[PDB]
């Protein structure tokens, strides 16, 4: 069957700390008092949750509460656990209270509010120097909550949500995140298509914290070339071959043949025959001005098919690329 595989780092942290801190089932949920706010507009709706913007009238600070929908509200102590582990760490949104709305019978988280600007405009108009200091940002929140034996397994650009004014970034949406724990099966239907990392899209479980790195990288591919998204899949098989387009096949065979992995059959006749891309082929005049050397290689070290072989949130932090950061 498949060779077992484990992060290179923080292997521990589940096995060190109490049971408490990763027994999310166990976990007793203190409620607040659902009459401190007030709801004032709907932001949206995803397939887990009712977003709104509230005011807090205890405080009359804005506010965001996020109802959980009857699917999402069974898997409620693993994000409250997780919520309430990672509060106060760099870069992570701050789970103010956990209400029962009166209305819909579930739990309704409240956040901290972001007063996050447009997602056009920022992906419009950063700058070189704004994506590196907001890319070591979300590497503040990443190296914390991986320290903290917790893995997002859902960044993408929706998930970090930035108050350009205040040079504020938070990391939210840790509904799909998940305690690692060395030798765990995970579900593989995580993340949004198009930063899957090629561990999810060949159904292999056996992933950690290294899956989020993947769709960092995804994220700065599409940031410093221009290219929404990165790797434009059609489905999650087109997902695999557009991946192969740009790191070539015989990475990928040597990947599924290193943890003895089989390919579904269904790839045989999709996937083709493609050479690695030199990084270089995706630079244009209209991305010249984001794209540098110290990009090209860190985006190189994020963007590998063997999950143990890219670079950790830590890792990452050191690299040249962030150098011009102000720290
Ligand atoms: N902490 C927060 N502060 C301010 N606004 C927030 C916060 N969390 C979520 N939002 C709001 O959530 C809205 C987005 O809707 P929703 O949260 O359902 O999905 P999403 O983040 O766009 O992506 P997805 O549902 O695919 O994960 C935005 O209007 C955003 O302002
Ligand atoms: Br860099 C960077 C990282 C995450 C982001 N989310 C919205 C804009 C944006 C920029
Ligand atoms: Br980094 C990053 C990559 C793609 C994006 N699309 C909208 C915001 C954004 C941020």
């Amino acid at each position: 069957g498949p060779v077992p595989s484990r992060a290179r780092v923080y292997t521990d942290v589940n096995t060190h700390r109490p049971s408490e801190y990763w027994d999310y089932e166990s976990h007793v949920v203190e409620w607040g008092n659902q009459d401190d706010y007030q709801l004032v507009r709907k932001l949206g709706r995803g397939k887990y949750s009712e977003v709104f913007e509230a005011i807090n009238i205890t405080n009359n600070e804005k506010v965001v509460v996020k109802i959980l929908k009857p699917v999402a509200a069974a898997k409620i102590k693993r994000e409250i656990k997780i919520l309430e582990n990672l509060r106060g760490g760099p870069n992570i949104i701050t789970l103010a209270d956990i209400v029962k709305d009166p209305v819909s019978r579930t739990p309704a988280l409240v956040f901290e509010h972001v007063n996050n600007t447009d997602f056009k405009q920022l992906y419009q108009t950063l700058t070189d120097y704004d994506i590196r200091f907001y890319m070591y940002e979300i590497l503040k929140a990443l190296d914390y909550c991986h320290s903290m034996g917790i893995m997002h397994r859902d960044v993408k650009p929706h998930n970090v949500m930035i108050d350009h004014e205040h040079r504020k970034l938070r990391l939210i949406d840790w509904g799909l995140a998940e305690f690692y724990h060395p030798g765990q099966e995970y579900n593989v239907r995580v993340a949004s298509r198009y930063f899957k990392g090629p561990e999810l899209l060949v159904d292999y479980q056996m992933y950690d914290y290294s899956l989020d790195m993947w769709s960092l990288g995804c994220m700065l591919a599409s940031m410093i070339f221009r290219k929404e998204p990165f790797f434009h899949g059609h489905d999650n098989y087109d997902q695999l071959v557009r991946i192969a387009k740009v790191l070539g096949t015989e990475d990928l065979y040597d990947y599924i043949d290193k943890y003895n992995i089989e390919l579904d059959p269904r790839f045989n006749d999709i996937l083709g025959r493609h050479s690695r891309k030199r990084w270089e082929r995706f630079v244009h005049s209209e991305n010249q001005h984001l794209v540098s050397p110290e990009a090209l290689d860190f985006l190189d070290k994020l963007l590998r098919y063997d999950h143990q072989s890219r670079l950790t949130a830590r890792e990452a932090m050191e690299h040249p690329y962030f150098y011009t950061v102000v720290k």
